[PDB]
């Protein structure tokens, strides 16, 4: 089953486009109102007719305080995707990349490691925002060398969604996703992303363990002292 996690900021569209991939309305995603999901929600369907497994996430993405909130979600965010995530989907809203979208950039390689960008596809939210103008005109010309920068270490993967879509242009854009995947998919052979969080995750919910040795506190330890160890290595450039 392909298993994809939603990344981003808050507000960029993380919980619309879960929805729209799985055809269900499965991730809260509010209008206006006061929300509910503070911590990382997944949800199973289908998917162009292939099993998926989508991974919905909170605000881990933004500035914020080293909490016991934080590596608690970072950790339900392993513990879901496990053994880890074939896809990274980082959604930005078109025609709003602000410092906070870059904020996020930065979080996802602290939360992930390295190795995460391989397996990254970039998600455009709004594309009605677009108007009449291509998705590949669009990021060839933007004035956001930020965004630049993302797309050539993503490798020009990404796509574009309207969630608020038609059934035809829902329909459109989730094969022109599925056609991103595809070459992703070949070009890492199958490979997910992983690190040894993922993998002490993997080990931890797989029955037939028998010792509970760990604990969720010890988990969370093992969580806040990995992401430390991914800012340590991306201190060092
Ligand atoms: N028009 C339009 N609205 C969207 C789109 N994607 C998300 N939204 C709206 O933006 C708001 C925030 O989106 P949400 O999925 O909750 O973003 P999240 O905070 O990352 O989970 C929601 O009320 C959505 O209805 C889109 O592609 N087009
Ligand atoms: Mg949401």
């Amino acid at each position: 089953a392909l298993r994809i996690i939603l990344v981003g900021k808050t507000g960029c569209g993380k919980s619309a486009t879960g929805n729209s991939i799985l055809g269900q309305p499965v991730f809260e995603s509010k209008l206006r109102a006061q929300s509910v999901t503070r911590t990382c929600q997944v949800k199973t369907g289908t998917w162009n007719g292939r099993k998926v497994l989508v991974v919905d996430t909170p605000s881990i993405f933004e500035s914020q305080a080293d909490t016991q909130e934080l590596y608690k979600n970072i950790g339900d965010c392993y513990l879901l995707s496990a053994p880890g995530p074939h896809v990274l989907l980082l959604v930005i809203q078109l025609g709003r990349f602000t410092a906070q979208d870059t904020v996020a950039i930065r979080k996802v390689k602290e939360v992930f490691g390295t190795g995460a960008m391989r397996h990254v596809v970039i998600l455009f939210t709004h594309k009605e925002d677009l108007g009449g103008q291509a998705l590949d005109d669009y990021v060839a010309n933007t004035d956001n060398c930020s965004l630049k920068d993302l797309v050539r270490e993503c490798e020009r993967r990404y796509c574009a969604f309207n969630n608020w879509g038609s059934v035809e242009e829902q329909r459109q854009q989730q094969a022109e996703l599925l056609a991103v995947i595809e070459r992703l998919g070949r070009e890492r052979e199958g490979s997910f992303h992983s690190n040894d969080l993922f993998l002490d995750a993997q080990l931890l919910q797989r029955t037939g363990a028998g010792a509970c040795q760990e604990d969720y506190r010890q988990y969370q330890a093992k969580v806040e002292w990995q992401v430390e160890k991914h800012k340590q290595e991306l201190r060092e450039n």
